[PDB]
């Protein structure tokens, strides 16, 4: 019983933090096999912030520009190039610490953790998700830059995120492990504004079986709906639609206890309507949408209270 | 900018994580130095369980009748003694990966990292508090038993609890790493219920802090309060008596925000004759209480491990 968010453990990527330093910029890298990967931006001044030329700023480097930090060891750079937004740099010691591991680039609604990082140091881990905007509600100060998202789904490391930037609203952005960013973001000082952010629907559905589970139904109706009028009311309350994908999605979790998604989606409806009249659902007084219906399945027990 | 609920990275204590097994049962156990830490109940059967006789079922077993996994090398087990109520098995070969470690017991309030684990294996890392009624919220399923709550303080991992069962509440009992319990709790299959619990209110205070540190400030008004008026209206909302030690740990978040400790004692006391009225601070429309003074300023500063 219970249920926490909950991140996975830490210690496959903290053997993969390592500090990166090219002048009077120093940020986070992540050391796999003999490459460390880290924001481009480690190469900019503040003044080359608005408007970089990464390969014209790269051009002028040499692998010894770069020095990089395990612990209390110095790495070798002996290579460098670019991919997308990310700096590869070669080094001459594979990490006897590299576990196994995939690069992935996840969609809106994924949850991660985050193991946030200072100067090559773990501080925390928390859990997070993929905003429907691409922006992440993370929790990252200055020094931050380079911090992994990852999913240790069995004995593999899943890297999906790398953090590069905090926009106006406190919100963050970053890209995936090939330097790829998620939403219309570029790592430039320019005005940029996160859009408009939804609820993620499919994620709330989830966290609602995950109450039925836990012995809680005070929320449920005797009332159905069709897919399309409960996209029509979702969207009246800022909620993202649901589409067939995310009711199949939600099959076994409907299996399990015994209630259809579109039943399901009824009470949804009704609590967007009437609040939740000073009652709460597995300890919260709002409808969480950051446990998507696989950590719902991972976390609970398979028996129904 | 972000405010997460935040576990210290969890790589330490995965390094200790053992599977033990006796007889029909598997639980966890802490392999620190050349002993492996485990609850005493592994020894039971379910029938036992009723009412157990520790020495007496201790008596009845032999060092090899313990069978010690480490990831996929079994361990030998050479003596086996009874502490409280932890199992300590004496094992022939030291944990490569001890950390250095202190056992240290909390008090209520306090707060720390799970590492919750199944045969041996880290499935998940969550934080949490010890509640003033000594149990506390976590998430487990069967197999949990021998999971570890911990705290780093600089490079050092102290070892703070035990997982040992759940109450028909669903919430956890559990002891420090000498076997004795947090609460009136005893280690048997028998009726046992957590007290009325109460919200820990120097960490309410700590989290309103987090809050102005990141913007929200809403809930600020011109108004003070003495601590024993203060304590007159905490005491009717079953929120635990505000001290003067509160108080003074509480001074450096008063000192950088410019709100003084009891100036935001009337803040909170408006919120709880008068509520949210629709509002949210930090994402949640509960007053949470999982943060200390401490855990604040390290998220709010960036301290590393
Ligand atoms: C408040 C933010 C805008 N920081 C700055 O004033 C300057 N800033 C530096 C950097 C960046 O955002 N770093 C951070 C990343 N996460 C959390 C931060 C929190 C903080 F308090 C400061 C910095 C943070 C950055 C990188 C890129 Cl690719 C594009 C732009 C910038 C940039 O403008
Ligand atoms: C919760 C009860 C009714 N479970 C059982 O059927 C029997 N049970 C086993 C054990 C215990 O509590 N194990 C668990 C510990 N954490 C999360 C559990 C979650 C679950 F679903 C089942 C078990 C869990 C235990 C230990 C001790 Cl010291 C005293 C009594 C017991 C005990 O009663
Ligand atoms: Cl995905």
């Amino acid at each position: 019983s219970g249920f926490r968010k909950m991140a996975f453990p830490s210690g496959k990527v903290e053997g993969c933090m390592v500090q990166v330093t090219c002048g009077t910029t120093t940020l986070n890298g992540l050391w796999l096999d003999d490459v460390v990967y880290c924001p481009r931006h480690v190469i900019c001044t503040s003044e080359d912030m608005l408007n970089p030329n990464y390969e014209d700023l790269l051009i002028r480097k040499s692998n010894h520009n770069f020095l990089v930090q395990a612990g209390n060891v110095q790495l070798r750079v002996i290579g460098h190039s670019m991919q997308n937004c990310v700096l590869k740099l070669k080094v001459d010691t594979a990490n006897p610490k590299t576990p196994k591991y995939k690069f992935v680039r996840i969609q809106p609604g994924q949850t991660f953790s985050v193991l946030a990082c200072y100067n090559g140091s773990p501080s925390g881990v928390y859990q997070c998700a993929m905003r429907p905007n691409f922006t992440i509600k993370g929790s990252f100060l200055n020094g931050s830059c380079g911090s992994v998202g990852f999913n240790i789904d069995y004995d593999c490391v899943s890297f999906c995120y790398m953090h590069h930037m905090e926009l106006p609203t406190g919100v963050h952005a970053g890209t995936d492990l090939e330097g790829n960013f998620y939403g219309p973001f570029v790592d430039r000082q320019t005005a940029q504004a996160a859009g408009t952010d939804t609820t993620i629907t499919v994620n709330v559905l989830a966290w609602l079986y995950a109450a039925v589970i836990n012995g809680d139904r005070w929320f449920l109706n005797r009332f159905t709906t069709t897919l399309n009028d409960f996209n029509l009311v979702a969207m009246k309350y800022n909620y993202e639609p649901l589409t067939q994908d995310h009711v199949d999605i939600l099959g076994p979790l409907s299996a399990q206890t015994g209630i259809a998604v579109l039943d399901m989606c009824a009470s949804l409806k009704e609590l967007l309507q009437n609040g939740m009249n000073g009652r709460t659902i597995l300890g919260s007084a709002l409808l969480e949408d950051e446990f998507t219906p696989f950590d719902v399945v991972r976390q609970c027990s398979g028996v129904t209270f």
